[PDB]
């Protein structure tokens, strides 16, 4: 029944200096205190009997004004060995979609509806279908135009990868978006498989359609459910981390669910959240060392 809270900033922003941590340690009321990067998180080894609620409001205002994210769990059973990760916005900084609409001279047109769709104010499949119908006759060379040139990795991403995958975790990259962006994004960062829709074309040109039938929030899901049948574990086992409402059947389903700087209405759903650290929070979330990391 043993807790521990921990406190990450943004290795960009480390904030989370050494009074800090020891002034939050003693607003719990708690006895060890563990860093796990300097200045970037440290573990809380929370006192018995106190739900997690308190120890939230306590941290939480006590850090008040500070860059500084807090998640309260469980000591055991936290490094998971799945991860589920979002692509979009999550592990690359852009929408795939998005820069495709540039393309065709609709970036701003197809981008709100992009940001209707990822607060949940409509359902995946019909805004996907929607916004890939205004790509039709675009050449096929706008993919890697766009992935060259526009296409960057969030920070903290490859780390994370890598060093779950150096502990024996499966790592899968599952998107709303399309194969030909997925397949070259995970094998950068180092997934072991990806899964993300498909772009239809005549062989020169997007036909404008995509390959029913479409995965959306549901289809997130299930590819966590047949991952975790076929590596021999439970959903329980795994982490999953994103950012629009695509992600919240797969966030609520799994052990650890992270709305990571999540839309509006979706970390207003989320359990847990992270709004100020990188993807490396998720290793400090684990309970991982900055000793753990692969560099
Ligand atoms: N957000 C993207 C795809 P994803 O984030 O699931 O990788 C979209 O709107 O099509
Ligand atoms: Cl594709
Ligand atoms: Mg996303």
């Amino acid at each position: 029944v043993s807790l521990v809270a921990t406190l990450i900033a943004n290795p960009a922003k480390a904030a989370l200096a050494p009074s800090l941590g020891i002034k939050a340690s003693a607003a719990v009321n708690a006895t060890g205190l563990y860093w796990l990067a300097d200045d970037i998180a440290c573990d809380i080894p929370l006192p018995l009997g106190m739900e997690a609620s308190e120890a939230d409001a306590s941290l939480r205002a006590t850090l008040d004004g500070a860059p500084i994210d807090v998640v309260v769990q469980e000591q055991e059973r936290r490094r998971k060995k799945i991860l589920i990760a979002d692509m979009d916005s999550t592990m690359i900084g852009q929408e795939c979609i998005d820069e495709l609409a540039e393309e065709a001279g609709l970036r701003d047109h197809v981008a709100a509806i992009t940001a209707r769709a990822m607060n949940g104010e409509i359902a995946f499949e019909p805004a996907l279908r929607e916004r890939v119908a205004l790509l039709k006759g675009l050449p096929l060379s706008v993919i890697d135009k766009v992935i060259s040139t526009r296409i960057t990795l969030t920070p903290g991403g490859p780390q994370l990868v890598r060093t779950m995958r150096k502990h024996g975790a499966y790592t899968a990259l599952v998107s709303g978006g399309f194969t030909s962006f997925t397949r070259r994004i995970a094998e950068m960062i180092g997934f072991n498989e990806e899964r993300a829709n498909r772009l239809i074309d005549d062989g020169t040109r997007l036909t404008g359609t995509v390959a029913e039938p479409i995965l959306g929030r549901e289809a997130k899901v299930e590819k966590l459910v047949e991952i975790a049948e076929r590596v021999g574990l439970t959903p329980e086992d795994a982490i999953a981390v994103g950012d629009g409402a695509n992600d919240l059947g797969m966030i609520q389903l799994a052990g650890t669910g992270v709305a990571l700087h999540a839309k509006p209405a979706v970390a207003a759903q989320a359990k847990m959240r992270i709004d100020h650290g990188d993807l490396t929070a998720l290793l400090y979330i684990q309970g991982y060392r900055k000793a753990d990391f692969v560099q």
